[PDB]
């Protein structure tokens, strides 16, 4: 059992952590907008998007019954973005930045 409103308190500094990057985090703040961003292949590739803003109104709002769940998000969008993007790209490198930063941020606190 975690309080929801104690998962916020004890997660959310890593996700702040993540929209601290700057520019890295930018691809990032959104959902992906296939006809936007020129890309409509995104949602035959990526079948389960996710990004900060989601992650962050799951958090505020208590969706996450455990830490794990949120973890896994996290994940998610580090994985869709590795997955869509060519190794070479700069959402790919930006993609592998954050997911540094978060891996530092997250182990201590799954700890806690
Ligand atoms: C052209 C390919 O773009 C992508 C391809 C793939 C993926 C993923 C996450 O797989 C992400 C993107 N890029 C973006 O989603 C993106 C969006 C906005 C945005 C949205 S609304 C106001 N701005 C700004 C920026 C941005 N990057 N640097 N500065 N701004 C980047």
């Amino acid at each position: 059992i975690f309080k929801p409103e104690e998962l916020r308190q004890a997660l959310m500094p890593t996700l702040e952590a993540l929209y601290r990057q700057d520019p890295e985090s930018l691809p990032f703040r959104q959902p992906v907008d296939p006809q936007l961003l020129g890309i409509p292949d995104y949602f035959d590739i990526v079948k389960n998007p996710m990004d900060l803003s989601t992650i962050k109104r799951k958090l505020d709002t208590g969706q996450y019954q455990e830490p794990w769940q949120y973890v896994d998000d996290v994940w998610l969008m580090f994985n869709n973005a590795w997955l869509y993007n060519r190794k070479t790209s700069r959402v790919y490198k930006f993609c592998s930045k954050l997911a540094e930063v978060f891996e530092q941020e997250i182990d201590p606190v799954m700890q806690s």
